[PDB]
């Protein structure tokens, strides 16, 4: 006879490239889903230095890619995509689509629970320029905020630079004459890879807000998700050299 997917929770995760694995890791370890389809646009990455129209266009193409999979919802792991493409994605999609920005703001408010505390948001140029984090935080009365583009962190992470003198110099470059924040929002998929180094740089007064952990808490509240028995079945796709993506995933997720 014939069986089709019954009660199985299958979702898509989209990112501009490999960075989004940091979000995949959180979703995977949280045991929320039975199956996850990851797609990274590695042929065209990065998005963070490009313009709104291009970013939106690329995301809508990604939505097209996913429509062959019958997913229950789509997570936009990419902070840059989350900053620009959500309206357009939702207008087209007939399943829920969630980005990581709202979640990250919510996580920051839970961590600080004091609108007077200092927040530093670090992200790509496009994300900062969107003013999405700034507007959300301001609308909640959190006005003690700095928003800084720390663009070089993206290719440094891709080159495997997670500590050392060169990374210290990049941190000094971006953070010179910056006040030490009470919370640092890692508003870019690549930035958790630098978390240990960022925390050492700023010291123990600074709480790091991880976008992947944030979206996990957000999803548990917004959707009806029972914890699953096993880890999800993972499928990886990429617009270029998918084997490299899988390799990085095996390392980052300890598969
Ligand atoms: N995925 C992007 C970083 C890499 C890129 O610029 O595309 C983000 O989270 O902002
Ligand atoms: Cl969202
Ligand atoms: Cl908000």
């Amino acid at each position: 006879n014939l069986y089709f997917q019954s009660n199985a929770m299958k979702i898509g995760v989209f990112d501009s490239g490999v960075g989004g694995l940091s979000v995949l890791k959180s979703l995977y370890e949280a045991r929320l889903f039975d199956e996850i389809i990851y797609y990274g646009d590695t042929a065209r990455v990065p998005y963070g230095v490009k313009d709104k129209d291009t970013i939106i266009k690329f995301c809508l193409e990604a939505l097209d890619f996913f429509e062959q999979f019958q997913i229950d919802m789509l997570i936009i792991a990419c902070n840059t995509a989350s900053a620009y493409a959500l309206d357009a994605l939702r207008a087209k999609a007939h399943f829920p689509v969630y980005g990581v920005i709202d979640a990250g703001v919510e996580a920051t408010i839970k961590a600080l629970h004091d609108k007077n505390k200092e927040i530093l948001v670090i992200a790509t140029k496009a994300t900062i320029k969107s003013e999405e984090y700034q507007k959300r935080l301001l609308s909640q009365g959190y006005t003690n905020i700095n928003a800084l583009a720390t663009g070089l962190f993206v290719p440094m992470v891709e080159e495997g630079i997670f500590e050392g003198d060169f990374l210290q110099s990049a941190m000094e470059y971006y953070f010179k004459n910056i006040t030490t924040p009470d919370a640092l929002i890692l508003a870019c998929t690549h930035f958790p890879l630098l978390g240990r180094s960022l925390s050492k740089y700023f010291g123990d007064k600074t709480k790091l807000i991880h976008s992947g952990d944030a979206i996990v808490e957000f999803l548990k509240e917004r959707e009806n998700i029972d914890l699953k028995n096993h880890k999800a079945k993972l499928h990886f796709y990429a617009s270029s050299d998918v084997e490299s993506l899988k390799n990085t995933a095996k390392i980052w997720l300890n598969l």
